[PDB]
């Protein structure tokens, strides 16, 4: 029931929600700027899904039976004027009252936890150690892990964020493998600055939802500029783990202290 | 209420306020050019909010429950032709009569005071030493300080400017942490877009016309070689600028009501 | 038939399939993002063509006399909102149940197999050793091999993917020579646009969902200095890749149904 | 009464003036190309303002009371085909009959007199020595000079050009401080060539009007490419004074001889 | 009778030929992608002109009298969706049955034969040695050769290709001097890669038509990257001849054998 | 009269002349491609003006009081499909029958004669020695010569070319001082845009078709390193070119009816 083509042309219609093709977010809609795109998470749909999934005796069966409903948690509004009305849009830094965390580390701030670098088999071996519920697979070549793993395959950034948000909000532990297409598709030392603010935007969405989502990221930096890029990433998110040669090279985490 | 999609299509319509979809600012509307965007502050709504906030119990409480007044204080006019009708738009350098200032420095000119460079801890250390009413939080990853500190989180430049304007016109002390998105988001043709400097002069002179000072954290992320030439360009754009090197003041320039002040540290 | 100029203008039309001008893929439609283009494969038409092709006398004769069915197997949807509605679109990694493979290698994951590097004679030599049904020829200057060899000449990326898909689904062995126009046509932000790597990951996962392998000749034309980097980024994008050193296999990497195999020769 | 949004859609409407939304200048309209913008000076409005100001007993009060009318001297035509119809538009080089000048120097050609380089106090020290009527302040941060100086603060290029044109036609001596925002806004050794042709355009508008307007300009050139950028500017305008360390380093002026 | 401004707006109109403003090439239309342009050769008009010229008793008279018909062999379709409908368009490599060639070399594949580098007198002296029927002059300043030579002067790429295609189909021997305006006009080591794909596309039109067209081309590479640029060109066409100091430096040709 | 805003919207309107808003030049219209602009010369209006001017008392007077005939001689067609319909448009190399020339040199091919480089005094001294009827002044700061000398000042490229065309056709000697705005205004992909080279060839061949020579001051502003290469690319674009070094001829090259001439100085 998301408007796909018809957008507000009167003041009366412009006041409706983003879902209906208006330009004013409802209380339960959070806009997420990614590059020059603007997505929206419907926190009512998100919470309906998280609650159904957290309260289920068979969470796997409800998941499979409502994939379409889960994916609809995030969508791209149709109204073209959003960039103008919300200039230099980000997501505000909020933490829900009573938030608590023990994973990925103790008192980990809600937000993103980037897993960067790694052998490739050092990635997958680090993901296996984190006791994840599933791995959301996006933008990566099909390998064995997609065939007989605890995975969920998606096609676009709406589906990736929607599943991670729903799983984490239901109390489970998701990871996204990976933001490869987000590193390639956003363009503006050596890395597009828009990648950093995209990560802060998605990070602060998780912050507002009181969740952590682990995400694999390969910034494709020359190994000279790699320390400066990794530092600009740590400055954008709640936590970051660098893997070099399959071992944890360094981890830096904002904590609630 | 602010027009969002219907803009002037006739000459009679074109002559209305920016709020109404026209192309002619009312006397109480000031345009704010930022890059290829044009915002507007409504000084009537600004005055109404400043009076209400100056008398309320809690400043952080009033803001979170008056979102609809804040969204009306600074907005992005809908009309397209603004860029053409006002070529190379800036904001005029104007100080109100009888303006006074003791913060951030004595006789500090109205405008922006940029806090640039340093570390995240030295940035927190510096603003904590400034007796701010609260820090407006924009464009930065949520951290411990967002839970335990006196903050107000916002999502776009309209909200950041509006909250700072209202707090200052009500006699409070705002800082904005930070203009990260304005550094990343504006892009033109060293190493740093020249439109960043014109955007800061514009926002500076709006603060000037409003007779206020807004402190703003800015990390321009210039090369260590080009850092000093970028810091000179930014200092020439604003009322005041403080450069931090490891929590301490490394350089300062301030325009005052009687002249200029400089500072040298390290 | 495929809509060419009339696209969804109402919400009810937007629910229709891509073929019909809508914005929502039917169950039997898979979107293929290539750079800033979005193609679509109709798996129902694909399954029909593969059954017809498997029962025909000549595979080259069938394709030349069924251009209308091929142009329906892969097309470019007309609706313009596709980029907005599916942000950063990829193709998802799937493997059909009971997929098996003994070519190009044993237990080769479905997807693309890139043949990169080498000379024109070394490339032509290697394809001759692969026991291909025919070579799909696209974007290259006509040569003697187009007269004397088992070939099918095509004009655009739709026809090239359609022919390869129908053949592989019919049990034949296609190779595409080459992706020259895709290398030249996709441009973005080293030395090589990163939209090349995501385009092949997208085409690789379409083959993956179809349970097929398509051999593809690629010459990314990186400076010999950065040539090792680019080959490693391409290997990371696909199921398999072979590098030819002057006619013979210099390197080879393949994702398999069990693990990952590396060949190093030269 | 300047057309703001409605432009010519028929051949009959296209032949009307720029003020009316047409594509053909009236005899009293001069087009001014600046970058990819096209402005227009209405010489009838200009001369009406110059006369009232020059004839007034209290020139200060008349301009205090007629700011809006003065600023309407220069405007941006709404008609969009002007770029096509007048390809590579400039302003023609004319000198009115009987032109005569003793400032900035003797026999100074009408046009711009650029004041380039110098320091912040070196600039203001030079402008004070030129016996100006007022300084038009544009695109610069507010300072003490804007509090208690003989200044007029403006917001855009229409207003800056309008006041200078009217002031100088009335027999007064204006300066613009500065073209900062024009140096920044025009993009195309090391400086945008469009900046050079913009100042030639504005220069030739002044020559057609028989006036000299003094203009502060900082081109932001690296000092390797400095003398060369400065030579390129002198080649675009009537006169140029270079300041360094507050002193007049160099000065070149086209004279009527 | 080519649609110049009115393009298909319905599905029924879209199915018509490129000439009629449709999006679907007829059997006798071949699309030619050049940079971001799409041209089309009408092979029925092509063979009408070629036969009339090959059969005429006074071929010069027939072409003097039918210039406008010859030039209509190639045109630019009006329909705008062609870029979307035919993604990454090329021209398919075909060779007609029974194709034979003895010039420019024995068994020369059909396609373009490029003449690169050299000097002005080196180029001219080479084309004289090839026994050409005429030289098609395009994008070059008028010289003595355009007054007293066996030349046909043209203005755009449609006309240049149209005359070359007709002349060669009729059994004559044309050359195009030159593709200068194509090297300049197509923008994307040192040379725009779109120059290469454009040459391959035009090359393959010739191969489908079973002809060879000789074309002068100056890619204007820096002398270091020149021998790389020449190799990328030879990898795009059937034959290439490098002139340096008026002598044939290098020559590589694909043969039918 | 020239259509300024209404362009062909039907196939019947599309076949009218460029003057009328169509897409097909009349027999007496010649399109002139300059950068991404397309101009047109009307040789019928050109012929009428050239007769009127040839019989008038004063050339400078006739031009100033016939601006309407001039703007009608060269104009920018309104129809937008022109770039598509005429791909990579140039002007064709043609010489009218019986053309002859003693200026600027004997048997000089019709086209442009570029006067390049030097100083402002060397250019002024060189043009003064050329017996020009008048100098067409375009895109230059007004100077003493605009008061004391024989000039016609113009504003855009249309009227600069029109005045030159009318004068040369009526047997007078025009020079354009200068193509500065053309060097600054056309931007493409060394150091100097290749589109500058194609624009001069286009304008050169219009003059060639009109059987006239027009002298044009051009300062391409090349680095002293790349000036050799830039000057050779310009010489290869036009009929004649004269390079001035400090007032004297340093290099010259001219295509003539019988062949070519070179000059070497310094």
């Amino acid at each position: 029931t998301v408007a796909l083509v018809v957008e507000a042309t009167t003041e009366a219609e412009a006041k409706k929600s983003l879902r209906e093709g208006g330009l004013v977010p409802a209380a339960h809609e959070i806009m997420i700027p990614v590059g020059n795109m603007i997505l929206a998470v419907d926190t009512q749909v998100l919470d309906k899904c998280a609650l159904a999934l957290a309260a289920s005796d068979d969470p796997g069966r409800w998941f499979a039976e409502n994939e379409s409903l889960i994916h609809s948690t995030v969508f791209a509004p149709v109204a073209k004027g959003l960039h103008r009305v919300y200039p230099l849009l980000s997501v505000r830094p909020e933490v829900p009252a009573g938030y608590e965390a023990s994973w990925p580390t103790q008192d980990h701030m809600p937000g993103l936890h980037l897993v960067v670098g790694g052998t490739g088999a050092g990635k997958s071996s680090y993901l296996a150690s984190q006791d994840l519920t599933l791995v959301i697979r996006w933008g990566e070549p099909a390998e064995r892990f997609d065939v007989e793993g605890a995975t969920h395959a998606v096609s676009d950034l709406n589906e990736a964020l929607a599943v991670a948000f729903v799983m984490a909000r239901a109390g489970y532990r998701p990871a996204i493998d990976s933001f490869r297409n987000l590193v390639f598709g956003i363009e503006s030392g050596g890395i597009s600055t828009a990648l950093y603010s995209a990560m802060t935007a998605i990070n602060n969405v998780c912050s507002r939802l009181g969740i952590v989502v682990m995400v694999v990221v390969n910034p494709m930096a020359t190994e000279a500029k790699a320390e400066l890029v990794y530092n600009n990433m740590a400055a954008s998110v709640a936590g970051m783990t660098v893997l070099m040669d399959g071992a944890v090279s360094k981890q830096t985490v904002r904590t609630l202290s």
